[PDB]
């Protein structure tokens, strides 16, 4: 599974950034 966190890390940076303008 250590392959989805790699592609992950970088798509969940994305996903980080709406969490932000929820807050």
């Amino acid at each position: 599974g250590v392959v989805d966190i790699l592609k992950g890390a970088a798509k969940d940076i994305a996903g980080h950034l709406a969490s932000k303008v929820m807050n």
